[PDB]
């Protein structure tokens, strides 16, 4: 038994980590294939960083201005082109550990391992989910520019994240594999502020229903309630609103502990109006709201 | 900024986990140079659980009764013995992906990554600490049999546990990759129960200095204390009796923040008898002991 924030084996990943420079910036960048991806903020200088013509600066490099690096192998550039706020460098080595991925733009609320890397080197490797403001809430020092967010399904790697900047906030901000922000963040030092960061309520169910499975399972209740009235107390505390797709995901889980999803639903509406009393669900005094219906499946099998 | 519980890169242990068999049991093995190591119940039944004789459960086997399977490339056996609660198996290739490993026995205390594997297949890598009863608690199914810890200094991959069994507290106990286990637990169905856990003093004490450096400060008091009047409550709550060795480490973390250690101490003091008022550190309600000094060193560099 046991239930612990786990991460993707970040073996496939690494392999694909390389590290970029044009000028002075150095970053880190995404081998797949004959192309290296890495963010556009590489061809940027610390004095054109409150509004930047990127493609103004673009103009003034070439092919032999960006130096790719993999461990010590240098790959030639035969070609580069901007695609929103990423760059993709057409290079003439095939990465011989390019594994099967896809380009994923995910949802918010789902989840994603990251592996951060300094200079094309992975450093660790932690779990991430895209909070409803379409931030995140990780670990990137400098240098971890082109740090990758990904989910492994059986074989294929779902690349779903780059990392750009750090917000005032604290929090992070990147984009899709494509090169789209997440949310209405640009790469300027201009005044960004995310939203209302609310909490992912369907996740947190799914953490309630991992505890009733490694034993703690004081919070069930002799209660239930409706959709309606939950949503109710939902909004006050400033949590998701709650969806039948919602309910319909949680199935599984509910079918295995044999309790209703809304019996489910009133215990947590008691947590949030009595709070927790001083006492802990699975090794946590908080309400954990990043675990997917998925990621409890995946380890509780 | 921020700040994560964060696991190593687990690529290059993925490339020696394999699955073996023996009989009915499988489990996972570690393919290091041209030996699998896994743990001795391997050749067990659900029958001789409560008392086996491994000796004479290993003189009715024989080289072609391991079956080791890399994937599905399998390997010929050449050699078997049993060095305390593991298995060495002689393999006839050696394994191609063999980093530069060494055997480490970790102090309580200390942390590692652990790659949970089931049938040989690497599920999920997270970081774990090796709790002052020699007992760990992470995330380990029927199968998990044989996932390793271990550390990543540099290039030398420095192996430290592998998973042996769950006790009835959920909790988990292993071996070190000599086959000796941490703590007074024997391979047995027999009656065993951890000891008290206590909490890992010097670690709490570098995670409030990682908050320190990532904005929150609340809990920095206006009281500093001695070392013999902190440990006095560090015993009423079950904390680690801390030591001028751990005063020391904390150097460069007191050094960074301009904070004594011995005032950080009396704001734990503080935290110990008046609780967090419903406030965060970190992100986290409870005080967190799974970060040694090290691990605060490295997310902060
Ligand atoms: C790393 N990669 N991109 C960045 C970045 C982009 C824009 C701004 Cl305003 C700051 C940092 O850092
Ligand atoms: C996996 N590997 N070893 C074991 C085990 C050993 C002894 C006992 Cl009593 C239970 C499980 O599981």
């Amino acid at each position: 038994s046991g239930f612990r924030k786990m991460a993707f084996p970040s073996g496939k990943v690494e392999g694909c980590m390389v590290q970029v420079t044009c000028g002075t910036t150095t970053l880190n960048g995404l081998w797949l294939d004959d192309v290296v991806y890495c963010p556009r903020h590489v061809i940027c200088t610390s004095e054109d960083m409150l509004n930047p013509n990127y493609e103004d600066l673009l103009i003034r490099k070439s092919n032999h201005n960006f130096l790719v690096q993999a461990g010590n192998v240098q790959l030639r550039v035969i070609g580069h082109s901007m695609q929103n706020c990423v760059l993709k460098l057409k290079v003439d080595t095939a990465n011989p550990k390019t594994p099967k991925y896809k380009f994923v733009r995910i949802q918010p609320g789902q989840t994603f391992s990251v592996l951060a890397c300094y200079n094309g080197s992975p450093s660790g490797v932690y779990q991430c989910a895209m909070r409803p403001n379409f931030t995140i809430k990780g670990s990137f020092l400098n240098g971890s520019c082109g740090s990758v967010g990904f989910n492994i399904d059986y074989d294929c790697v779902s690349f779903c994240y780059m990392h750009h900047m750090e917000l005032p906030t604290g929090v992070h901000a990147g984009t899709d594999l494509e090169g789209n922000f997440y949310g209405p963040f640009v790469d300027r030092q201009t005044a960004q502020a995310a939203g209302t960061d609310t909490t992912i309520t369907v996740n947190v169910l799914a953490w309630l229903y991992a505890a009733v499975i490694n034993g703690d399972r004081w919070f069930l209740n002799r209660f239930t309630t409706t959709l309606n009235d939950f949503n109710l107390v939902a909004m006050k505390y400033n949590y998701e609103p709650l969806t039948q797709d919602h309910v319909d995901i949680l199935g599984p889980l509910s079918a295995q502990t044999g309790i209703a999803v809304l019996d489910m639903c009133a215990s947590l509406k008691e947590l949030l109006q009595n709070g927790m009393n001083g006492r802990t669900i699975l090794g946590s005094a908080l309400l954990e709201d990043e675990f997917t219906p998925f990621d409890v499946v995946r380890q509780c099998s």
